[PDB]
């Protein structure tokens, strides 16, 4: 299924026509509230293992740039906190504003930053990325967000590739690519039962978002904002704005790991 998008005619409002469980019982992202989150003690420690990560590539989609991991063995693993068990990084990416004053998909207090990293995992026990995404514990997803002020260090290569990758099916390599430069000092964090962002919109997502933002230069996140929706040779249509508005928290906690 093809031709959703983030634009007037085909964004948000419309993908329940193609995705029923867009409307579904939990949905991601949400608005998290500060002072309803409950202190959870019965979270475990995060554990974040990323030192033996093996970036492979970067590849523009359509709808965001991936980059992507060797995933064929516990490389880069996320585990401890709410999860049980071992999850596997796969790929992450970005959503962002054409704006410095929006692009987060979730929210603190209503207050949108501007843009959202995603680091998308998966439940090792269920063998596969694909058998994953049709279990309610098969993945987790730590979200970062971005605030525009001094430059993360650990971002510019990604930056300086992204000319190379304008148009969406555009991929190069990114091989030894390190993503613990993408972190924040602390791991303190909310979290609560979700969805994919995206359509297909799958419910299988534990969120793991974490409190404090990183802040990114005006001068990174504007070279997000050159990027193409389209395909080389079609007109221009900036990449900018490729997040989903806070859906309904319904019957949903979000516990924080920190008093
Ligand atoms: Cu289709
Ligand atoms: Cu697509
Ligand atoms: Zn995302």
């Amino acid at each position: 299924s093809h031709h959703w998008g983030y634009g007037k005619h085909n964004g948000p409002e419309h993908w329940h026509k193609d995705f029923p469980i867009a409307k579904g019982e939990r949905q991601s992202p949400v608005d998290i509230d500060t002072h309803t989150a409950k202190y959870d003690p019965s979270l475990k420690p995060l554990s974040v293992s990323y030192d033996q990560a093996t970036s492979l590539r970067i590849l523009n989609n359509g709808h965001a740039f991936n980059v992507e991991f060797d995933d064929s063995q516990d490389k880069a693993v996320l585990k401890g906190g709410p999860l049980d068990g071992t999850y596997r990084l796969i790929q992450f990416h970005f959503h962002w504003g054409s704006l410095d004053g929006q692009g987060s998909e979730h929210t603190v207090d209503k207050k949108k930053y501007a843009a959202e990293l995603h680091l998308v995992h998966w439940n090792t026990k269920y063998g596969d990325f694909g058998k994953a995404v049709q279990q309610p514990d098969g993945l987790a997803v730590l979200g970062i967000f971005l605030k525009v002020g001094s430059a993360k260090p650990g971002l510019q290569k990604v930056v300086d590739v992204l000319d190379s990758i304008k148009t969406k099916g555009k991929s190069a390599d990114f091989t030894n690519f390190d993503p613990r430069g993408l972190l924040p000092e602390s791991l303190d964090y909310w979290t609560y039962p979700g969805s994919l962002t995206t359509p297909p919109l799958l419910e299988c997502v534990t969120w793991i978002v974490l409190k404090e933002p990183i802040s990114v230069s005006s001068e990174q996140v504007l070279k997000f904002r050159k990027l193409n929706f389209n395909g080389e040779g079609e007109p221009e249509e900036l990449m900018v704005d490729n997040w989903r508005p806070a859906q309904p928290l319904k019957n949903r906690q979000i516990k924080a790991s920190f008093k």
